[PDB]
């Protein structure tokens, strides 16, 4: 019942980008861009929180096709245009620089896909991948969403199924907590679809953002998805003592050790022992990490 390698690296999807967005907004930080493209002519079948690989153009000095390199799917199963002929990623160019020659050096793939024209065809795609971070099947479940920068993606798919859409079986009737954490209100990828949702989803859905340049913790400092958790431990440690509790992590591995390490340090503070709830989290399948 559930897809995976439908197309696999030998033999990809041909597909083609018919849209590519800015999603940092005038004053923010970086480029991330929202891409989406026609499936329509594959099986390419998907379930909301799995990824899809891109595999970007040219040769290594072999002569050799380049890796696939691994995108959360930002869309619901049925594609932003809800007509099951599309699927959309949300893609962060990395940038560094060499600590020798000082060279800017553009990551090859998100390079690839962030200046991809919009009509531009053979999109090597392959197949989707992923079981971690799959949304439950209990339409009661309380679900947690841990997200920085891209990892916004799969919550934004897992949102929309929530609370944007009207299905023929599900249909969702549990707590939702997102915690997002980005530098500047700019860089809120997706804000306003998110704030529609809590608008209009007052009950069950609660947004918490985390940014960093704009507000500050007691101390001064920046506040961090981590200061979140830290801010609501009490109420997170209440929420995860519920077996219907489900706590999803994603974004950049930066993001892990900080927050691994405020639940640590609160659980500690309140006598609780945070590597057994996470141990039996996981043998419950309730706590689900896709961090890059
Ligand atoms: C399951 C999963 C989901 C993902 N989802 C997303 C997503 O939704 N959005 C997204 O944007 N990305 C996502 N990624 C990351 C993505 O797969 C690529 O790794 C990323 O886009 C960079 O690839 P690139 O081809 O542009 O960079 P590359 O050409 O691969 O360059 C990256 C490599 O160069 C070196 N390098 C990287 N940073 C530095 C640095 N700071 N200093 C020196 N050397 C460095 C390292 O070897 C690094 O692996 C995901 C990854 C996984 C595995």
């Amino acid at each position: 019942s559930v897809p995976v390698n439908i197309y696999r690296p030998k033999t990809p999807f041909l597909g083609k980008c018919i849209e590519n967005y800015e999603l940092v907004d005038e004053g923010g930080s970086g480029t991330v861009r929202h891409v989406t493209f026609d499936i329509s002519e594959g099986d390419l079948r998907y379930l909301e929180g799995q990824s899809i690989g891109i595999i970007p153009p040219g040769e290594d000095k072999n002569g050799k096709p380049h890796k696939l390199r691994l995108y959360s799917i930002a869309s619901t199963r049925h594609g932003d245009m809800e007509d099951n002929k599309t699927v959309s990623l949300c893609v962060r160019q990395l940038e560094y620089q060499d600590p020798e020659s000082g060279e800017t050096v553009y990551g090859v793939c998100s390079t690839y896909l962030c200046n991809l024209p919009v009509g531009t065809d053979d999109v090597k795609i392959t197949g989707p991948v992923g079981k971690e971070m799959l949304l439950p099947d209990d339409e009661d479940a309380t679900v947690v969403m841990l997200a920085t920068g891209t990892g916004i993606a799969p919550f934004r798919a897992f949102l929309w199924r929530m609370f944007k859409e009207q299905h023929e079986d599900y249909k969702f009737k549990g707590k939702a907590w997102l915690i997002f954490g980005v530098p500047y209100t700019a860089n809120i990828l997706y804000k306003d679809d998110f704030e529609k949702m809590a608008a209009e989803n007052p009950d069950n859905f609660r947004l918490t953002y985390a940014i960093s340049r704009e507000q500050k913790t007691a101390d001064g400092g920046k506040v961090y998805v981590q200061s979140r958790v830290s801010e609501y431990a009490d109420e997170l440690f209440e929420m995860i003592q519920k077996p219907n509790t489900h706590v999803y992590m994603c974004g950049l591995k930066g993001m892990q050790p900080p927050i691994d390490e405020t639940f640590t340090a609160e659980a500690e503070k309140r006598g609780l022992n945070w590597e057994e709830m996470r141990r039996s989290m996981k043998k419950e399948h309730r706590w689900h990490v896709e961090v890059y």
